[PDB]
């Protein structure tokens, strides 16, 4: 494997080896007044300003230094621009990745097999915009004539995290859009309880599935196609009330939908950056075409950024190197996201997949096993509701978790004259600074002196007064949470998971890790059918389906 | 610190040392039929049976037995006695643990200063009661004469995500109770969509907060009756609309509310253990008391099974010296827990406070340093949901990641004859089985060219279809979510964050984590008034203060 044998990354682990655990905070800042200057960086993108601060992180300039030759002496630029040229770098499925295609404003021709993808994207664009604007403006019509109020997408995965999370994300800017819904797991309770608050007259359901013949999403789409029907009885109904985002004609006629209502996207669209092609119709039309074009721009703006900024101010390059420096060098497992914005509290949770699906890999594109750790567990809630619920371990537990809190200038509610937004900011500035500085022995010790402890109680508390600190931490501000700047940041992410795949020389865009439990699952089920005991599996499994058998009849 | 010294913990280092690595799950049932009786559990609780498989973990009757002789020489039996009795064993502050006296359904005495508190206890659970009968029944109106349609809790950690997480999973059984809200987050934006879908005529709200000083919720509390007055405009109708989970008498007056509306709790009830104690006000209005009591008494039956099982055969013990394995011998920084079930959306983040804020602790009850790991980062979502983001990772990344799978064996809702479950039944069992089971390189091969792939094809693929397995996991399966199981489930976790608390000798009942953050904020709070620069901190927090300040008006 190649990370463990590039020159440039032994010189890292070197140098952590000899002073990686020297290094300071506390220390850092008070001997550099240029420290937040040297280590920050500001993005104007005409829409809004982006502050990048990775000053409080384990770094000096030489660190930074070796960490940006690593990047380079592993191709990141090279692999860049196979990525935005088209080439097929998803290697495992021979397969293009161009997701950044889905929001080419520029509308640079990008070539596939000959061809230029763009025309075919701006084709879908155009027909997911008329569609939108038949539907939202009310000339779309029910079987009983009425204009759509709920719109359903059913998917999984990909196609439904993504619009979730945005269509949360944007909430202020759905004026006029119809009702959101998102109906996921398999788990009965989800598509029954959504179908509980809708009248189907009224009701629009997207169903998001690349082949549609994937189990869980196509099962929840034949429930809500029964729940519809037994309201309609029609069967030619099904037309005015389900569209898909998909490709297989064929099936998606089969199911009773119409050819000219199958928005498509294509291979070169990993699920888990899909949101910014047909698979974000749910977006379009809760806060608009204008919106969603917006947010396809702010994506737009960062990948131009990537791809024309040096290494030394390029945002997910640093974001990037700094996530290898504490992964490779410091060990760190797990990567926490919290943002202080209640409309994105399912961020995290979108990154979760987005970075773990993509880099939770073990071999190589050279087919060899790595020798070292690759994606971290990403993880985290939005602030300040995670802030009183775990910050407690990440203060002072035995773990280094490091952490990207991030929030928007601007509030969408300014109420009690910003009063709120003022104590959310305070927080937002506070932890960071806590997490820091720490509190020492003498500085706990003189607070519990002053407090008029006796020195007993005052040794039997001390130490568990006493702040570590020296826990790093990235703090990304915005102006303002927009369409635009939404856009923006997720593609940073983006492209901060890519640079990471190529220094770990793994592939991110493929996910073979699916088929095991899949292919088990299906073997199953059949075998869940009767009372019989199975005895084809291991002891544990089959002692599980038999207490399943024994229990599903069972009368509490 | 004490764990380190323990001669039983040297043993079983030593032995990991020795054999770990060795130990793999397919090679362990392959040659042992008898490994799922042996390491699996069933809990008859006359309500449901809850089955705890273990087998699926790294681990021999000779390591469970290494385990076991651990907790029973750190003392776990005696520390669980000494909870269970009233003793003080918050020991930083000098309180009493009794969460398990607020579900204490025999009504055993428990003293505390020389007096039972079971009085007290039962004293709130019936006013509790007869408000909740008075609100339901329609008996108490709002300041209009209506009755009370939406039931608001305002508070934050453990006075909110308990309440939320269980009425969340409860749902099925909340009919003829009021819609129930959460608001918790500082940031506007959390109370202000909440009140834009209300009516204050028929809103009650909650207001959760021990000493009702809690910044967040106070905050919230006074929006929300700023709120309702500009409706109301009478003052004194606020007694009509607000009540009180809180001990302060005069701040609760003060702020508008009948101390006759005060439910009380005590300082032995801690926040993150609390949605038992009149915390869960807003449960019982959700879903009637006869079904709190249900739940209440789940808990106090896993309490008692806790309290009278021998150690080998006590689920809590198990899960704890399960989790102590991965923790301190294999060095695994997480604990996934990953719900097959909707209604269980926030179950994890439930516990990702519970288990956190608990044992991420660095600093013994003797005032050691702990030179060992402490409390593990929880996280997870959902399956399937979760099952199609982050498995990938679970399945080939490069991270041993312990995995609790839990399931109910019947669905609240069994749509399509039970197609629906059937399938999610399936897909629980099949990863538990694919984690442990894996797929050798030969077998892929095998696989590849039985679908016909060509020579270099399956060469290029092979590697990256295959899984290494031996990843572990239990699986925890219950009759039917029904308010007493899940009370058990809870129980059950919240003694298996306390047996590993006592193994580590570390307080998993206070949380001085908190005040460093706050005090810092408190300070910034001020200083973010004006436009005049910040530099009375370090570069960053100045430079982030300063961004902020610019782009506070900046117009976009």
């Amino acid at each position: 494997a190649a990370l463990t044998r590039n020159p440039q990354f032994q010189k890292l682990q070197q140098w952590h080896r000899e002073h990686g655990s020297e290094l300071n905070l506390r220390h850092l800042f008070d001997t550099d007044k240029e420290r937040f200057n040297h280590f920050s960086l500001t993005l104007n993108t005409n829409h809004g300003h982006i502050l990048l601060d990775y000053s409080k992180n384990l770094v000096t300039e030489e660190v930074m230094h070796m960490l940006l030759d690593l990047a380079k002496s592993r191709g990141v630029e090279a692999a860049r621009e196979s990525m935005f040229n088209g080439e097929k770098i998803n290697s495992t499925e021979d397969r293009a990745v161009l997701h950044v295609a889905l929001r080419n404003r520029s509308n640079t021709p990008i070539v596939v097999d000959g061809k230029d993808v763009m025309p075919e994207v701006n084709k879908v664009l155009d027909k997911m915009k008329a569609f939108c604007q038949r539907v939202r403006s009310g000339d779309w019509k029910g079987y009983t004539g009425k204009t759509i109020t709920d719109v359903i997408n059913i998917g999984i995965g990909g196609s439904d995290l993504g619009p979730l999370m945005v269509t949360e994300a944007l909430k202020p800017y759905s004026s006029g859009g119809p009702r959101v819904w998102f109906v996921s797991n398999i788990d009965g309770t989800h598509i029954a309880k959504t179908l509980a608050c809708l009248n189907p007259e009224s009701s629009l359901f997207i169903i998001a599935s690349k082949t549609f013949t994937t189990q869980e999403t196509i099962t929840n789409a034949k429930t809500a196609k029964d729940w519809f029907l037994l309201s309609a009885k029609d069967p030619s109904t099904v037309a005015k009330h389900f569209v898909a985002l998909s490709t297989n004609t064929a099936k998606v006629k089969e199911f009773g939908i119409d050819p000219q209502n199958m928005f498509e996207f294509w291979d070169w669209v990993g699920g888990r950056y899909s949101l910014w092609s047909a698979i974000g119709l749910s977006i379009a039309l809760h806060v608009g075409f204008d919106n969603f074009e917006q947010l396809l721009s702010g994506a737009h703006w960062m990948d131009q950024h990537f791809r024309t900024t040096p290494l030394e101010k390029n945002a997910p390059v640093l974001l990037a190197m700094l996530g290898i420096w504490y992964i490779n060098c410091f060990g760190c497992e797990t990567q926490a996201v919290l943002p202080y914005d209640q409309y994105l509290h399912r961020f995290a949770a979108y990154f979760q997949q987005g970075d773990m699906e993509s880099n939770g890999k073990y071999i190589t594109k050279s087919g060899a096993r790595v020798d070292h750790q690759t994606g971290p567990i990403v993880w985290g809630e939005p602030g300040t509701n995670g802030q009183h619920a775990f910050y407690q371990l990440i203060h002072q537990g035995t773990k280094m978790i490091p952490c990207d809190f991030l929030i928007p200038v601007q509030t969408q509610h300014p109420i009690r004259k910003g009063l709120h937004h003022k104590i959310l900011l305070a927080n937002f500035l506070a932890q960071t600074e806590a997490l820091m500085k720490g509190k020492s022995t003498e500085e706990a010790r003189k607070e519990l002196q002053a407090a008029g402890k006796s020195p007993e109680d005052l040794m039997k508390l001390l130490p568990h007064k006493v702040f570590e600190g020296n826990r790093p931490t990235n703090s990304i501000v915005f102006t303002k949470l927009t369409p635009f700047i939404l856009g923006a940041l997720i593609a940073m992410y983006e492209h901060k998971i890519f640079v990471q795949g190529v220094v770990w020389d793994i592939n991110s865009f493929d996910q073979w890790g699916v088929e095991l439990g899949k292919q088990l699952a299906k073997k199953i089920e059949p075998e869940l059918d009767g009372s019989s005991p199975v005895t084809s599996h291991d002891s544990s499994t089959n002692g599980l389906i038999n207490f399943i058998k024994q229990q599903r009849e069972a009368k509490i």
